[PDB]
């Protein structure tokens, strides 16, 4: 499986967008926040447990988009803390 | 296990950063993308792209800091060699 070429990074210009939330200390080792368009792909990012918040960009404006957050402790994700939101 | 609470979305204005990279045509079901700071340790990110994305973009990093990013093609349940790279934050 040959490997990802071209690895570019650069500034761009477009609107940010927080998640905050509440969990108890040390009750799981990661956070999943799977996002993804309403009706249309997802995509799954893994913050770890110390975390209360996480930041998004790259979101087309003017939709609407689904945002479910896991708890997980080992492997097993929680119940879903989930929310739809207007760009 | 109880599911976290008060799930509170608001606007923020910050420094948004875009990640690019090439692959072949179909050749990956998904792209695992990783990145922390150089100098800590368990508390990366990782995340995971469907396989036709050849972008994605950043935000809530700590300015004037250097991150290091690792970026895999994922076919099936293997992964490629990383596309490693290193970046610093402005401000």
């Amino acid at each position: 499986l040959p490997a990802p070429k071209n690895l570019v990074v650069s500034e761009v210009t477009e609107d940010s967008l927080r998640l905050s939330w509440t969990a108890p200390d040390a009750a799981f080792d990661s956070f999943l926040i799977q996002y993804q368009e309403s009706e249309k792909e997802a995509i799954n990012l893994t913050v770890p447990g110390s975390e209360r918040s996480y930041d998004l960009t790259g979101l087309k404006p003017g939709t609407e988009y689904t945002v479910s957050i896991y708890g997980v402790k080992g492997g097993h994700r929680s119940n879903p803390l989930s929310a739809e939101f207007t760009t």
